[PDB]
């Protein structure tokens, strides 16, 4: 055994081709074993890759649709933080056993998210092994248009999209035995947290607009403090966070205690939100942008002389 | 846990940067979290992806250097069969435990092969999980220059590079208890087979020249019959193989019986040779090419009216 199945053999090939037929930058005919891709000549390519392993990056009971969604969402969130326009991706699936129905359901979730951001699956592998999903996503950026982590400026405001800590809250409730991840619950606050863990929303549209407003950006996937820490270190500045200002969802505040909710918001994994810095005179414009996107953008802190990320004045 | 480590955090980042510094199509500075890639404007990109899983695609005792070599070799062999020029790749490593020395040795093998074909590692992931290595390789082709599986012509000769069945022979000897894969042996024929399994040679240089000579091509990784089968099916022709003509190495003939060696050559996994078809009047030129490349090219059969791959006249 150990055969590698590339394109044409993919269980998803019909849905793959349906999407390449409507893309003038992808040549993939019925009788084609690999796609020919046409980059934009004056743009640059950026490439991200992430592997999600069963039991590590998702609880084993996570359903196929949610695995398909989240595997792509991680990569799209990476591309968002660079302000890159998603173009193409590959998918390398390791499965212990053939399961036609599982792959179809995985494809449901993958394409549900992929279609929203016009990223086209154009190749990959299906082979035997412990359940592991590796996605490589390719995006494009105009010259000098990429967002970076090293360009925060003294006096900048710090901003973050969406809400922080929901996924960590769902994970904690699941570990305490209070939340089933494999089925939908009618209890609205639990279901909200469940879907923030299972189906994070990559802020691609925001990322594509931030170049016009922001100085530096990072995606928040290892917790706000860790990821803002990359901005502070790469930019050679201090970052100050006002913990009271953090955007905390209704459900997180309702279902977790004050301290646990705060810890989730500051240090929780897997938010897949965007944290960025902007000149103070962008405040009006960023509030307008949040309304335009129907996406919360919350001013949470400031960039200042010194080093390290601070919470309420303390960097220790 | 479950953190994803991308570029800048890679244990291999110093060797990565040493190689991007000498590539004018890759922008990756010391203070850069992701590379910007510049495609050739008039060329098309093709992308391949393969995952190798411990115990599945390589015996668990395979050493780190050989895992690094073979993981890339699979992808380069895919690119070779398309006549694509390798450009860039990503590497997504799942490791059960941090091991600095293992990753360094893996990098030795990866870069040993990558440097020979001027393919640059430009990103990827390192994360926790059962040992699994997923590589995405990006190559480029001029307009209409890609080799294809569907263009064999009636009357073509069938050709194959190198030798067939060595890797399968080593695997059989290992399964019978006669070959240790984790250490070098001084016994020359065993060592030859061992390295054909552990370190296959992707025929990239051949692939880049075949467009000038060949009609159709495929890489042989699931055995000659399976892979030539793709040419026959996609081209709507019969392929006839003369089994007596197959290139069988000294070591394979010496260490396996006549029947086992024949079965390895016809159906053995993991040769990573190239099988192609060419007009009969290319015979002189292809012998000259083999001399030029110091690479055996062996005429093994013919394309004819009918369907399916035949051995000594039989397609059953
Ligand atoms: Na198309
Ligand atoms: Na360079």
């Amino acid at each position: 055994h150990h055969h590698h199945m590339s394109l044409a053999e993919f269980a998803l090939i019909d849905r793959i081709r349906a999407r390449t037929l409507e893309r003038d930058d992808i040549l993939l005919g019925i009788g084609d074993d690999a796609a020919l891709l046409q980059p934009r000549a004056n743009e640059q390519l950026v490439v991200t890759a992430d592997t999600l392993n069963s039991g590590v990056h998702f609880p084993v009971e996570t359903r196929a649709f949610d695995i398909g969604w989240k595997t792509l969402a991680v990569n799209l969130s990476d591309l968002a933080a660079m302000g890159a326009r998603p173009a193409w991706c590959t998918l390398a699936l390791s499965l212990p056993e053939a399961s036609e129905d599982w792959i179809e359901a995985f494809g449901d979730g993958f394409f549900a998210l992929a279609d929203q951001h016009d990223i086209a699956l154009i190749g990959g592998d299906t082979t035997r092994g412990p359940l592991s999903l590796s996605v490589t996503a390719m995006g494009q950026v105009g010259r000098g248009q990429a967002l970076r982590r090293d360009r925060a400026q003294l006096g900048d405001d710090i901003w973050v999209s969406g809400t922080l800590g929901d996924a960590a809250g769902a994970l904690r409730l699941w570990q305490q035995g209070a939340l089933n991840l494999a089925t939908a619950t009618l209890l609205a606050d639990y279901e909200s947290l469940r879907l923030r863990l299972l189906r994070p929303t990559p802020r691609v549209t925001l990322g594509l607009r931030l170049r016009a407003f922001a100085h530096a950006a990072v995606d928040v996937s290892d917790g706000l403090l860790a990821d803002l820490g990359h901005i502070a270190a790469r930019s050679n500045v201090a970052a100050h966070v006002d913990a009271d200002s953090l955007p905390i969802s209704h459900a997180l505040r309702e279902l977790l205690g004050r301290d646990d909710a705060r810890d989730c918001a500051l240090r929780g994994g897997d938010d897949y939100e965007l944290c960025f810095t902007a000149a103070a005179d962008q405040r009006d414009a960023l509030h307008y942008l949040a309304e335009s996107l129907d996406l919360p953008l919350t001013r949470i802190g400031r960039i200042a002389d010194g080093q390290g990320v601070h919470v309420d004045g303390e960097a220790a």
